[PDB]
């Protein structure tokens, strides 16, 4: 050291690290950027659960983002920011599981509330790095310490031979489970309490925080949890262990190959060769699926998610959980013929029959029909515009509004706090088509604070609105409730209950509370259509 | 001896009797036979013309009631007892009436002839409901009403048998109609101007009459009020009707000659006595004799006719009213009753789901159960009795009358269509029934009219805009007033905007969509769903 900031420096339990000094709007903040929390997961160790990080000597710089996990990359817009956005904005490697701290600057004085970031991207895409994921905000304004990590996803994260010692599946919530260890033994050195630990995440991530509630080893390792728009319930999730199996073989046989053999061969083949393949193991054409993805395993997953949220004892859990307003438009334009983010997307009564058999792969003929007749308008049963939003509102609730309504449902009845919101202001700045209305993956620039950067070109009103979500976020990770300990002037935001059913509404305007989680229409998804997929 | 009340009919010569309507006098013509009576051994077998008859018949008293089962649920109470039999029963009933005004009318005049209700089990045309004097003095129609056999004595069949070939009772009612064709105009009634209208039973019937080729030229446009040809309750399978009547012939002691024989043998109450024991399930809004899919009287199912029939010369006008499930709820579903509120618990709706969808599988039910459950408060017990109400009448009647109004206006023919959303004053249902089954024909007939019966002034102006309706469809195929303009005119119906209109007090409103969601689950989904469970 020397003439180094002496606030940037810090121990944790593998070496020292040199942090770095970033401008928030209004102050500084402390990041620490690309901690490794495990060995390297690759050669031998690919497809293996993650050792933790052997000691390094001498100081770790810790100021710049890491490798982003190897995956797939988007190009059905290239170009377009509505995509790159989500792409990985540093070099792909197996190399990969690293973590990210951002705290206050100084770092705080008393023991200050952790949240931990766990992103989405379906389990085959995604990394902690992204500009939307940027945690100098929440740390700058709210005072928080924030910690998001990489895990791997795709082949490398979720590809299982279930059963096997060389492929067991889930690595890579084992990945996460490995930061939030980390972060129980080393965040005190941040000025972070690893007593009051709350993971949050959306779509595959919200799934993630799912997880660990129902995995006996992760719920030592936080206190509450917010789901955004993603459950661990639900069709796109999890796979049977016979079914991941299936597919593991499948790709194994795409790029050319007793488990051991197979692994060992596939553990041969350059990384690029597993995610250009990746997509050929999907049973049907689908939308919103994912070839490898959390398995059920008996270990991880004790169960099917159904199974132990229909039947856990979870009074000791505060969830905050919700939805966006247009949850599937987003995904129509990678797979139902007649939608594009550039046209209109008016579909025709033939498109939204053979949309329905892709947004819904596994319906049978007659399940299938159901779905139509359930969202068909019959008072304009062929206006383009209406079968359009239609196809939008099957994938949407199908894969996002209903499993979420189911968890929230079971949880309350079973002993949870639950607080359940809708997102409904569509961002100005955002560069998809109007018709696409608030799509998947939305709010998050609006829960992290990015429209508190002047130069991203906002709204005044869409300042004020992320400063209301920031508290609203962590006051729940604080105290368990979003509502501001003194702020009795704006509206409260009450618990959801099986009784009353009540949630708030969250946007430009004061929150609003309404009743029922689509209600009606989820009846349908999780109580009907079960039974009927059962002939 | 007036002889405004003597008429040459082509059997002979009637006398009627001079009427007082509330505003001027009307000629009725009560009890003309049309039929050889159907006793003895012409139970069961088609109707044949009465035979000539000599010196001057008396036209002035109601002839008797068809043998008919006779409700018994709520003795001594008036909506029980307003449709049960108002003249001794017989199996000689096979008589109809005549309504004109008085005088005569001058020109030629629409007939309208009304087919009563009653499950196909009952009914009779001489109940004060279906009184003709009010639209024959107010509007100057000639009206017509005819008994038709009910029971086992109109609809027992031994499919292809020769001495119970079934559907007799609909044969009555087309011996009827081609009697007004020979003879109305000796009335002053237009056979060339005929329009059926009916209600429940007598709406299917209707129907069946349009599905009918000999019945087809012997009316010009059709009423179809609270049923359908189509539905789960207006045919049966030759197949079934077989059954019940071999079935109902082993409960009364009894080759289809020898069978039918010995069932002629039997005293009338005998066979109602066993009438409602040959029902396949335990149900509500069924009936153990209908008419029955022959491929004679009706070629298909009313369904298959509808579906694939041309209907461009066809007018009909179709309704139904609010609440066209809750008459029947107390007639077997347990938890519901007249007196008190029938709040039922959850369970109550679950078991009275398989008795409102009797063929339904346990799939079907859950079907039923998921999709009319309020799911905000899938427990209140106000939510789920109006919940089993609307299962019996969306089921039973709705979804039926919109599948019909849908496939006629698909096909050629002018529909209107309507739904009747007034309560009676005088009604003496509880107020949780709302407007039940069969409580709008009060208002077509005019009965408001008559000051002794305390209706309220809106109502009898109601009435009076209801018995235009009706009577302007007759003489034209178009509910609407040819003087009266203003901009709440009532639309056909159509399968692209789907409009109908409503009758209360309020001035016609327009609506779209015969409850379109909830009928696509009835008459697009749920098939499937039996068709492959
Ligand atoms: O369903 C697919 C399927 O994509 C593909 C299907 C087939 C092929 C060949 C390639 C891609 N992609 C969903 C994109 C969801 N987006 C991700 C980031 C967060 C916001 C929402
Ligand atoms: O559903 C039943 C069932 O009736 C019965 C059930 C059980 C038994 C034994 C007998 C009859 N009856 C219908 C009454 C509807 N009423 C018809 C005339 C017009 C007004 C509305």
């Amino acid at each position: 050291e020397g003439r180094e900031d002496p606030q940037l420096l810090v121990r944790v339990r593998g070496g020292q690290l040199r942090g770095i000094r970033l401008k928030a709007p209004g102050g500084p903040v402390s990041a620490f950027l690309g901690i490794p929390f495990a060995e390297p997961p690759v050669g031998s160790r690919r497809f293996m659960p993650p050792e933790p990080k052997r000691p390094w000597s001498g100081v770790l710089d810790a100021t710049t983002f890491q490798n982003v996990c190897y995956q797939y990359v988007d190009t059905l817009y290239p170009g377009f920011e509505g995509t790159e956005m989500w792409n990985p904005n540093r070099e792909l490697s197996e190399d990969c599981l690293y973590l990210n701290v951002w705290t206050p600057y100084p770092r705080p004085a008393s023991p200050t509330p952790v949240l931990i970031w766990i992103y989405g991207g379906g389990f085959y895409s995604g990394a902690a790095s992204l500009d939307v994921y940027d945690g100098r905000f929440l740390a700058q304004v709210e005072g928080a310490v924030l910690v998001s990590m990489n895990y791997r996803v795709g082949t490398f994260g979720f590809l299982a031979l279930p059963g096997s010692r060389e492929a067991p599946g889930n690595v890579g919530l084992l990945d996460q489970r490995l930061a939030l260890q980390w972060v129980q033994e080393n965040i005190a050195a941040f000025g972070g309490d690893p007593m009051s630990v709350t993971l949050f995440g959306e779509s595959a991530g919200a799934a993630s925080v799912g997880m660990h509630i129902l995995s006996l080893p992760s719920r030592s390792l936080f206190h509450r949890a917010v789901l955004q728009s993603g459950t661990p319930n639900g069709p796109w999730a999890t796979v049977s262990a016979g079914e991941a199996r299936r597919r593991a073989t499948l790709l194994a046989r795409l790029v050319g190959c007793n488990d051991t053999e197979l692994i060992a061969c596939l553990r041969t083949r350059p990384a690029q060769d597993l995610v250009d393949h990746e997509w050929h193991v999907l049973p049907q054409e689908s939308i919103f699926r994912f070839s490898f993805v959390p398995v059920v395993d008996g270990d991880f997953l004790s169960d099917t998610p159904e199974a132990l949220i229909n039947t856990g004892d979870f009074q000791d859990l505060q969830v905050l959980v919700g939805v966006v307003k247009d949850e599937g438009s987003y995904f129509l334009v990678y797979g139902v013929p007649g939608f594009s983010k550039d046209n209109e997307s008016l579909i025709s009564r033939a498109q939204f029959l053979a949309g329905v058999r892709i947004g819904v792969p596994q319906a049978s003929d007659l399940a299938a029909e159901a779905v139509v007749l359930h969202y068909t308008d019959w008072l304009h049963p062929e206006d383009p515009t209406h079968l359009r939003d239609a196809m939008s509102a099957v994938v949407g609730d199908h894969n996002v509004v209903c499993p979420v309504a189911q968890l929230a449902g079971r949880l309350a009845a079973q002993g949870a706090r639950v607080y359940a919101y809708i997102f409904e202001h569509r961002a100005s700045t955002l560069t998809w088509p109007l018709w696409m209305g608030v799509p998947h993956g939305y709010e998050i620039e609006f829960i992290f604070g990015l429209p508190l950067d002047p130069s991203l070109n906002y709204t005044t009103e869409e300042r004020i609105f992320a400063q209301r979500l920031m508290k609203y976020w962590t006051n729940f990770a604080r105290t368990g409730d979003p509502n501001d300990p003194r702020d009795s002037k704006s509206p409260q935001w009450p618990p959801y209950t099986t009784a009353a059913q009540q949630y708030v509404s969250l946007n430009l305007k004061p929150l609003e509370v309404r009743r029922g989680l689509r209600a009606q229409t989820c009846a349908f998804w999780n109580r009907f259509l079960p039974k009927l997929l059962s002939a």
